[PDB]
């Protein structure tokens, strides 16, 4: 039964998207808040086919009346809730499933305190007596955005789904929507997809049923707080972070899952935002988080790097039973020059490591990783020679010298000896660690591919969902050879 | 209550709904809207934007200085009118007219050539979507089957919107149809 729904699901919005190109995020937006009851709030220019998604959602329900007005700034209550006479509200917004209010940073006074009440008590002061309002779906739509200090943030603080439509821009999507013979107050969706009155109110109650798991209450207190912290990132109220579960439970329960999915959290880049300058915070925010702590990628980049300070220790501590002994050559010269070792050694930027550590440029090291084509004129011609600590950071200069026993010296600030040693020819506790870590990127990478498959979900972050699992499965596979 | 008279073509009559068989509309003016009000949205769904003015040629003002015709009068003959059933019957013939692949290339070259011009004005796609209904019609009443690329000349009398877009629509549309609309500058 569960399975069966995420079927009729993407059955039901593949037909709202006849004759709408490049507006498949919009549309599956724009259901799943209608089937919650949720609002969405659409911004761009005038002329994106912002009125006919108005109009497109009302033929998914059986009994839905659709409602189209324009805001001005002399308009008064009467002709948007009906005129008095006891209020004739036939067909107004008291009894309409979708409304659609165009340009609402620009009403009266009076029409802004009476949609909050239809939104929360989601009823109507009809003079005496009070009645509920069935509305299902709001959507409003403008071109600017409103004043940092007045009146109308109240009712963007309200809402929900904060798209912003555009223009279309690829080539082969504009020729066909140039030419396109479907008909925009018509009905494109068979009578088989038609929700009912008792589906809808049915659906309401197992949105909040959904359980919550452990690892999604982590992130979203990790954003949550990450937010606080930054002065450029849009302050997110408590209202904003419950309605927000809403949203994310039914887009789990209408795709065939009962518990809330990690992969839900990319519904929240159309509603953590509010400008310009929110836009580019928070969907670069949410990219981290879903890239990084979303599947694990960054907890499993962390302790691999564990896993390869561990096995560089344990080859420091082995470092007594291989030396370095550096052989010496004939020739006429007036400098005593050495020379490495042929076949032993071949690779340009070779590590060797050392037996007592030190302290150079204030700090510790366990490793200098040499280059192979300076060496040799260092041993030969002499001079100074340059070197990176710990395999990191540019190749500073070191005290090295040759002993008595053909053998390196580096000293520091103190002058104190330590023979270098290079790396012999995987022990069995690295081999462990590294084996228990590859199981949990196989079990992690699992969970991604079994809801991927969600119909809330736009198509271009799927690219960088396996492209960010991918790299951490690459660099565990190097340190295992 | 007049926009959605020409999406809907509808109005709401009390209780129940019911259709307008409006044809045409026409909105005479003197003066331009403002440009932060209300009255941008049945500016942007007009199509056809004309700029009538007085006459300037000798010849004809003196014939209609003098005109004895009645402007109340009937001067089409019967056999010149069509009837309801044509009228039905045409609306469903014009979104038929096939799309060539050379008028294509004509009208996303002007529309990307508008977006990066700071002073041309901004054509949404309401517009280009119903300019084509106006020139999908222009020559199904001409004996053509098929867009043909001297329809886009009536471009100029609807990208336009005020006295600063029209100087520029009726001179970018001029080096594209004296360029690239018979291969003009292609040769
Ligand atoms: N991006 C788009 N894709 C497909 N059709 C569109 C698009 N933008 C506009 N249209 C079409 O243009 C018609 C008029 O749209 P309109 O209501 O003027 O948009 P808006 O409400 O944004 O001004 C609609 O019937 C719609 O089918």
């Amino acid at each position: 039964h569960p399975h069966l729904l995420a079927e009729r699901i993407s059955r039901l919005s593949s037909s709202l998207e006849k004759g709408l190109y490049e507006r498949s995020h919009a549309i599956r937006l724009c259901l799943l808040a209608a089937l919650s009851g949720e609002s969405v709030f659409l911004l761009g220019p005038p002329g994106i086919a912002k009125s006919l998604i108005a109009r497109r959602l009302k033929f998914a329900f059986q009994n839905a009346r659709a409602f189209e007005y324009l805001m001005t700034r002399f308009s008064t209550p009467e002709e948007v809730f009906g005129p008095l006479s006891e209020r004739l509200t036939s067909g107004y917004l008291p009894e309409a499933e979708i409304v659609f209010l165009d340009e609402i940073w620009k009403a009266g006074p009076a029409i802004l305190n009476t949609l909050l009440t239809a939104i929360n008590e989601r009823q109507f002061r009809n003079g005496a007596h009070v009645e509920k309002i069935p509305m299902r779906l709001l959507v409003a739509a403008s071109n600017e955005l409103p004043e940092a200090d007045s009146s109308l943030e109240a009712l963007y603080d309200r809402m929900l789904i904060r798209l912003w439509l555009d223009k279309v821009q690829d080539k082969a999507n504009f020729r066909s929507m140039l030419t396109s013979q479907q008909d925009e107050n018509d009905n494109p969706v068979p009578d088989a997809l038609q929700v009912t009155d008792e589906e809808y109110e049915r659906w309401q109650k197992e949105i909040g049923e959904i359980t919550l798991p452990d690892h999604v209450f982590e992130l979203i207190f990790m954003l949550r707080q990450q937010l606080d912290k930054l002065p450029d990132a849009p302050y997110v109220s408590d209202r904003r972070w419950k309605k927000a579960i809403r949203l994310l439970q039914a887009s789990a329960f209408f795709s065939g899952r009962s518990a809330v999915a990690p992969v839900d959290l990319i519904l929240l880049k159309d509603c953590l935002w509010y400008d310009a300058q929110s836009l580019n915070l928070i969907q670069q925010q949410i990219d981290v988080l879903m890239t990084g702590h979303a599947w694990q990628q960054q907890g499993m980049l962390t302790r691999l790097g564990a896993i390869v300070q561990r096995h560089l220790q344990l080859q420091q501590q082995q470092s007594d039973k291989t030396a370095l002994t550096v052989i010496r050559l004939g020739g006429i010269f007036s400098r005593r020059q050495q020379y490495q070792l042929p076949v032993n050694v071949t690779a340009s930027t070779l590590t060797l490591l050392l037996q007592k550590p030190l302290k150079l440029h204030d700090m510790e090291v366990v490793h200098i990783s040499f280059e192979r084509s300076a060496l040799e004129q260092w041993l030969s011609k002499g001079g100074e020679i340059r070197g990176k600590l710990n395999g990191i950071g540019f190749a500073q200069k070191l005290n090295l010298e040759v002993d008595s026993a053909q053998h390196l010296v580096v000293r520091d600030v103190s002058l104190q000896g330590s023979t270098l040693a290079l790396p012999g020819s995987l022990p069995g506790e690295i081999k462990q660690q590294l084996e228990e870590l590859e199981s949990d990127w196989r079990k992690q990478h699992a969970l991604f591919s079994e809801q991927q498959k969600c119909l809330f979900i736009p198509g271009d972050w799927l690219g960088r969902i396996e492209a960010s699992l991918q790299d951490v499965g690459a660099q565990i596979r190097q340190a295992q050879q």
